[PDB]
Parts: C-alpha cells; structure tokens; sequence
C-alpha cells in the first residue's frame, strides 16, 4: 500500500536514521537499496522519492494537478503569508492567478526582447571588471562575486528598470545579506524538531521570531527602495515600463492585494538570481577543465558571427554548440538537483502505491539526468551529447530524463530568462578570455555540494581570466 522504505522508529521516524542533509547523492544510494519509489519519515512527516522518468512524467504531467502543490513549515509559512505567494502556494485559484498575472511582465519572448540588451551589457561589464582586475590573469577571481552582481541587475532590470552600479553599492550589499539570511533561515537545519516534532513549536518561537523580523527588514527595503519610486513613477510617466508596474496595476485593479505584490518580490529574488548563478559558475567551471570544449565554443562563435563580434540572444538559436554547453551543464551539474517539493492536497496514488494526504513528493531530477542506465556515459561533461544521441532533448523537459527547469503545470515559467542569460554570459566570457585554472593547479575543483535545495560548486572557483590579446 504505502511505497517501501527503511522502518522508522517511534516520534522520529527515520530522522536519526538519515539525518538533516537529504541531498541527490544520499537519496540515490536509498533508491538502490528501496527501489524507483520509496517513503521516508521526518517525525511526522512523509517524504516520498521517485527516481524514474516514468515517476517524473506521473508526478509532473499525468498527475500533475493531484501532486501540483507545495509542501510548508511554519518557517516557510512566515516568508510567503501561508502560500500567499507564487512558488509556495498549493495547486488551486490563487496560483492560476498568479501565475497568469507574472505572464505577460515576466514570462514572454517580448520580455526577452525588452531586457535582453541589458542583459548583455551586463554581461560586457562582468567582462570589462575582471580584464581590469589585476589578480584576473594571475591568481584568478572568484568570479561568482561580479556574476552576482550581473545576476542582481539582470533581475531588477527586469523587476523595477533598475541596477546597482558596483559591488561596493550600500543597496546591493544591503539587499544581498537581506536575500542571505531569508533564504539561510528557511534552509537551516536547526528548526527541524519543530517540524518534525509538532508538539515542540513552543520552542521555535525564538527561531520564528528571527524569521519575522528579518522578513519586516526585507520587505521594507523592496517596499522602500523599489516598489514605492515604482508607484511615484508610473504616476508622473503615467505609464508601464517594467514587470513590476505591470503587477502594481493587477493590485490597482484590485485583482491582488499589495502582500501578493511583495511576495513576488520576495519570490524572485530567491528562485531566479542565485538559481542562475550556480550554473554558470557551474558552467565555467567545466569550461576550465575542459579546454578542448572552451576552444571549439570560442571557435564556433568567431565562425558563425565573426571575429570580434560579441554574441547576443538573437545569435543563440544559431550556436548550437553554445547551448548544448548550457544543457550539459544543468544535465552533469543540475544546481536545483531535486527541484522543488510537489506536494498532494489529496490521498494519492503513485506506482500503486498509496501516497497520504500533503506528502512532500521529490523528484531526484539530477538522477534522472545522470542515470548510467539511460544516458551514454553521463559522468562525462559531453556537451556534444546533445548534438548527437540526443539531438531532440531540450531544456524545456520534453524527454522526461532531463527535467532540470521541471514540466508542467508548476514547471519553471523563468527557463525563458534564464536559458539566454546563462549562453550570453558564457559566450561572452569565452570570447574575451581564456578560461584557466590558478596557477599552482592543473583543474577547477569540481566537488560538489550537495543539499536538499542546491548543488552547487562546494569550493567557489577561482578562475584565471586571461585576456585572449596578452
Ligand atoms: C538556471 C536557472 C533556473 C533553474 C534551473 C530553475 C528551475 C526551477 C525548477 C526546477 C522549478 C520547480 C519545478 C517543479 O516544481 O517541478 C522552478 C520554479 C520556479 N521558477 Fe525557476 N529556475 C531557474 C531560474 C528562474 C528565474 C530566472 C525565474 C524568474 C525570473 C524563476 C522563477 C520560477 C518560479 C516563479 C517558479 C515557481 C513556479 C510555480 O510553482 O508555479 N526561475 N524553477
């Protein structure tokens, strides 16, 4: 009835068991103890993993309005109103608005086309302060650090027309660590015996508390230094000139209230700028350690647009070579390894088995798309994979090993920012520098860091960036 898994013991289930860090490594090795689908119990909690594609294709699509909903905690309950958001809400009225509002201002090639030459300015300028910085061509750079900042303002460009000019700027550094500890307190472990343990909540009032105030202090930065000039600007321009506008209008017409505003604020920041981050530093990282592919990239954008000619969205859909570098990296280095937890509102039914009523469902999506049983060598960052055997599997999920922006009803409507944002930003990197390890190594270390959220590079990288003229 119920899907196999280790026998849990009283009030704690499996917890002491497993542990805190259920990660894509860990949940794989009890996939081959337990099988294709299989039940853990955090406490009170059901947690159930399925690892195929054909439990993909259930838990996305067939099914996909049965388990179209979000798990909560109490912690994540104090950041999204209880679902009064985009990403945490349950499957029903209130995210088909949402999401239907954030469409048009988000989610659409026009958007692309509105933001994409600010995307690839920002870009140049990632390009432009590390060819300045001296320690780039000789120790190297951490270069996540100036990628953030690119991140930040491909965001906010998009959100609010606006940008932060350096990595020195008291906003950005404000913003940063308020966006850290919102997103370091809904992913601690140490609120987990709350969770787990219901009847101990009294003692997470310190812990929620802490989440409260921090969610008072960001909030009043979006409200202070963003979303009010919005609201004087659309007065005085009379008009709609960013994504944001477009959903200060929805609440003018009373179709959202302004909490739903902030929380797609609070949203984006947290599912887009991070998110995107890691696969590109993911991405520059094997383009480190594999110079042959580095070099075949850099030669197929001088052949397809010419020497010196930097590369722009338009240019992507005739790089192929560019993109399927983009696929191998979320494929080998998916960074958002189990996506986001679906949830069932309803008992349900899954392989056969009996799934009760708001069991948090995960998808080891990493798994499906290194699965040594359906993919050709996966260990191997191969992006020419995707120009041979598989040619027709796309990012956007339509092969249901390689799912790393999900499908369906609750797939990631951001693939359509973020696929242009991470090829431009490679592209323009590989066609200013050569990409190399530090001096006193012969790679990147490329360990990885896997948790319950992310996988992301453990060691940030530190790249030399060589200018191709020195
Ligand atoms: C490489 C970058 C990104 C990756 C890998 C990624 C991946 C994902 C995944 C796996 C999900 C959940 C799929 C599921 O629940 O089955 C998701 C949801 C979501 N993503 Fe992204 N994403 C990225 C960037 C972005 C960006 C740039 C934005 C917005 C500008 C964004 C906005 C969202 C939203 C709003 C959701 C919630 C959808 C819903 O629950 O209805 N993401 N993303």
């Amino acid at each position: 009835r119920l899907p196999p898994g280790p026998a849990g013991a009283p009030v704690v289930g499996n917890w002491l068991q497993v542990g805190d860090d259920l990660n894509h490594r860990n949940l794989m090795s009890l996939a081959k103890r337990f099988g294709d689908i299989f039940l853990l119990r955090m406490g009170v909690r059901n947690l159930v993993v399925v690892s195929t594609p054909e439990l993909a294709k259930e838990v996305l699509h067939t099914q996909g309005v049965e388990f179209g909903s979000r798990t909560r905690n109490v912690v994540f309950d104090i950041f999204t109103g209880k679902g009064q958001d985009m990403v945490f809400t349950v499957y029903g009225d209130h995210w088909r608005k949402m999401r239907r509002i954030m469409t048009v201002p988000f989610f659409t090639n026009k958007v692309v086309a509105q933001n994409r030459v600010g995307w690839e300015e920002e870009a140049r300028l990632v390009v432009e302060d590390v060819r300045k910085d001296p320690r780039a061509a000789a120790e190297g750079v951490v270069i996540r650090r100036r990628l953030q900042l690119m991140m930040y303002n491909d965001m906010f460009r998009i959100m609010f027309d606006t940008r932060f000019e350096s990595e020195q700027d008291p906003l950005f550094n404000k913003l940063k660590a308020l966006n850290a500890e919102r997103s370091r307190l809904s992913q601690s472990f140490e609120y987990n015996y709350g969770d787990f343990i219901p009847v101990l909540r009294p003692f997470l009032r310190g812990y929620l508390n802490r989440c409260h105030d921090l969610k008072t202090r960001r909030m009043k930065v979006f409200e202070d230094n963003f979303v009010q000039e919005r609201k004087k600007v659309m007065a005085q321009t009379g008009e709609i000139r960013c994504a944001m506008d477009h959903i200060l209008e929805a609440e003018r017409k009373g179709e959202i209230n302004h909490d739903n505003v902030l929380y797609i604020v609070e949203n984006i920041n947290v599912a887009a700028i991070e998110t995107t981050l890691w696969s590109i530093e993911w991405g520059i990282a094997e383009l480190v350690n594999h110079p042959a592919i580095q070099s075949k990239l850099r030669e197929e954008m001088d052949s397809v647009l010419g020497a010196g000619v930097p590369v722009t969205e338009p240019d992507l859909e005739r790089l192929p070579y560019l993109q399927a570098i983009v696929k191998e990296t979320l494929r080998l280095r998916m960074a958002i390894p189990l996506l986001v937890p679906h949830m069932n509102l309803n008992d349900g039914k899954l392989a056969g088995y009996d799934i009760p009523a708001e069991s948090k469902i995960l998808v080891n999506a990493w798994f499906l798309a290194n699965d040594p049983k359906r993919w050709v060598r996966p260990d191997e960052f191969r992006p020419e994979r995707f120009l041979e055997e598989e040619k027709t599997v796309e990012a956007h999920g339509n092969d249901f090993r390689f799912v790393p922006f999900g499908v369906g009803r609750r797939s990631c409507p951001g693939i359509i920012l973020a696929l242009p944002i991470i090829g431009i930003t490679l592209g323009r990197l590989v066609q200013n520098f050569q990409l190399l390890p530090p001096p006193g190594q012969d790679k990147i270390d490329t360990t990885e860091k896997p948790g319950q959220f992310s996988n992301q590079i453990a060691k940030h990288a530190t790249i030399v960036c060589k200018p191709l003229e020195a």
